[PDB]
């Protein structure tokens, strides 16, 4: 909830 | 490159 990734 | 973020 307002970080990034890709998980 | 090909990951994400942010830093
Ligand atoms: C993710 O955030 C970046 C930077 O602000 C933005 O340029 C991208 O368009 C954004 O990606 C979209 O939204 C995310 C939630 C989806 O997983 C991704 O596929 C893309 O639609
Ligand atoms: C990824 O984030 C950068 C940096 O802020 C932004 O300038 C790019 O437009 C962003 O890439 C897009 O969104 C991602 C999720 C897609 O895989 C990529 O093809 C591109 O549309
Ligand atoms: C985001 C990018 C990635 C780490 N290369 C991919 O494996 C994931 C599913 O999405
Ligand atoms: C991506 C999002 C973030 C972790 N909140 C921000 O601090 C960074 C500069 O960009």
């Amino acid at each position: 909830x307002x970080n990034x990734x890709y998980x």
